[PDB]
This record gives C-alpha cells, structure tokens and sequence, in this order.
C-alpha cells in the first residue's frame, strides 16, 4: 500500500478505536446505573428486560404474547 | 411500590435509556467511518478483524496461532 | 508432533466432524418439523418460544414475570 | 384451537422436543471427545479452531488473512 493508503488506514483505525472508547466508557456508566439499582432494591436483571422490551413493537409483542397463551393452555400446559 | 420507589424507577430507565441513545449515536458514528472505508476502496471485514485483533492479548494470539499451525500439519492439511 | 499424537489428533478430529454431521442432521429434522407446522397454519416465531421457555424454571419466569409488571406499572406505562 | 389443531399442536412440540433431546446427546459426545483430547495433552480452545476453520472456505480464509497482513504492516504493526 502506498503512503497515501497508509495514512487513510491508520487515520481510520484511529478513529474506530476513538469512538470504542466512547462506547465503551457509555457500557461503564450503564453498569453504573444499574449498580446504583441495585443499591437501592431493585432487580438489575427484571430492570434489563424492561429496558429491552421498551425497544420492541408494544403490539407485535402482545400479539405473540396472546398467540403465546393460547398454544400453551392447547397442549394443556397447567 | 410507593412513590419514592416509582421515582427511584423511573430515574433509573430514563437514565439507561438516555445512554442507550448516545451509544447509538456512537454505533452510528463507527459504521459512517466504515462507510468512508468502504469509500476509499479498503475491505470493512478485514477492517473489522484488524480492530478485533488489535484487543486481544497479542501473544495470546500468536501462541495459539502457532499451535493451530502444528496442528493443521500435523493432520496433513496441504 | 510424532507420530502417535498425529494418529490421535486426527482420531479427535474425524469423531467430532462425524458428531457434527449428526448435529446438522438433527438441525435439519427440527427445522423440517417447523415447515410442517408452517404449513399445518401455525406461528413458528410464537412455537419456538414454547419449547424456549418450556426449558426454563417455570416459577422464576413467572416471579420475574410478576415483578416486570411491577415495574411497568410503577412507571406509567399503559 | 379445536380438537384437530390442538392434537397436532402436540405433535409438534413433542417431536421438536424428541430432536432436542438428541441434539443434546450429540453435544455431549462432543464434550467427550475433547475431554479425552484434553486428557491426551491437547489444546481444547486449538482443536476447536481447528474445526471451525475447517468448516469455512479456505480460499476466502487465506484471501483475508493476506489482506489482513497487509493492513496490519502498513499501520505499522510490530
């Protein structure tokens, strides 16, 4: 690669590895939130799942939560 | 859960959500330096492993490489 | 390597790659399964999470099923 | 759900589960044989890449470790 290439691809490099930092100072303060949760009572992995299904489409979630329910009382599940 | 508690709560996913957002921005900004990878005619995949590789334990890594070498010979892999 | 290691490594080798071929076997036969009850008029998303869950602890899905109520209703969700 | 789509319901999870149960055995074996590996002196984490590579094209593998050591020297890797 000539030195042009070269200097595009350190220039790259540095810039992903920059913004991992980022990310990865952002996944230390999340960790921090949720330890500050727990501090105070709360269920970190409960919380997690809220976090994660607020993300979902609300309705195609209780659509297959309903479609759910009904496949299991079918195969007579108590 | 009593009013200290709902606040506690609401805090809490408000807080990992508003970091849930900038880590997105940041998930963004690493796939537009891609894009100007991608742009300027380098191979992203390979980009990608140079940036995997370059966190891990480097002699870790060569040590295990060179085992994996031993062991493809020693299966007679041509 | 000598040769009595060579002659067990490739003994390691083919007795995995042969389990694998019968893993992939059986990936397959689930996977037909599912295109017979697509094609019966089911939802396969909604049947795979019936065998996912029926493999979890049945009580400590519902304790955390009860205690994410909980929470979405202690922050307003409606 | 009627008496048909609930017979047939059962049908499948219990022939999705009767597979799952074979595909567990067939895990285990595979445990097995690298328990006897690492018994004989060999290196699990090795043998396993062993036959993860040997499962992916080896021309696009050797092509993108090239270019790979490429990128790596002209970052100026040492």
């Amino acid at each position: 690669l000539n030195s042009t290439a070269q200097g595009q691809l350190k220039s790259i490099i540095e810039r992903v590895e920059r913004l991992e930092v980022e990310k990865a100072e952002i996944m230390e303060q999340i960790k921090e939130v949720y330890a500050e949760a727990k501090g105070n009572g709360f269920d970190v992995k409960v919380l997690k799942k809220v976090v994660r299904i607020r993300k979902q489409d609300r309705a195609k979630r209780q659509e297959e939560d309903a479609i759910l329910d009904l496949y299991l009382s079918a195969i007579g599940e108590i």
